[PDB]
């Protein structure tokens, strides 16, 4: 079926210049950009996102790195889209990333990894309202 | 110099997902997106970024196609930023610019043209205004 799942290019991407590279992963595999933004998240911005970590000593770590740079948040949409996401991405841990995905080609570690990807569809529908409302969403 | 210059993909780029290929062309050329949101164009914000050409009567098919669907609004920034972003581009016309142009490779139509690119300085600074606050543009 067809799914919105929410992408962020990290910093490190992002100050790779290779967002092209990137969303071309996604487009050349049917996954369709719908909204997009390139921002500085703040601290308590950040933070918000990673709620569900928040008593977590790595806590710092991810909301630290993802401050240190303007990121690229975005939705995906496209069939079984959460999913094809992660396919895309590779793990979480670049070293374990299969070669030929994003992490893989892109990442050096685990908080500096390329990219961010939805889990589940329940962080789908969370993370998407977190940074977007529906008129930013343009389906297609 | 380094310059800032508002760029557009427009919505035929948009639609052929071709977002990632027409961001490598600039990335690999030594621009940095560091501004950049995907919207539907209203109708008054089209007229309003095009209203020098509110009195021709290609007016209303200008207006209708950058309205037609959501685009990707964006500041490229580096040296020459301005007219280095006018040779990638290429020519208005498609017909005309060749040999691995974005017009070239993306666009068929005058009118359905892939991109648009501020054509110079004094303009190039009140595009980016017309869409970004300064805060919206994250410099690297």
């Amino acid at each position: 079926a067809t799914e919105r799942t929410l992408s962020i290019i990290k910093p490190d991407a992002v100050a790779k210049n290779v967002i092209g590279e990137i969303e071309s992963r996604f487009e050349k595999a049917g996954l369709k950009i719908v909204a997009a933004k390139m921002l500085q998240l703040s601290q308590e911005q950040a933070e918000g996102f990673y709620a569900e970590h928040k008593e977590r000593p790595f806590f710092g770590d991810l909301v630290g790195f993802m401050t240190s740079g303007p990121v690229v948040v975005q939705v995906l949409e496209g069939e079984n889209a959460i999913a094809a996401n992660r396919d895309l991405m590779g793990a979480t841990n670049p070293k374990e990333a299969e070669a030929g995905t994003i992490r893989a080609d892109y990442a050096q570690s685990i908080d500096a990894n390329a990219v961010h990807g939805s889990d589940s569809p329940e962080s789908a529908a969370r993370e998407i309202a977190y940074f977007f409302e529906e008129s930013e969403i343009c389906s297609r």
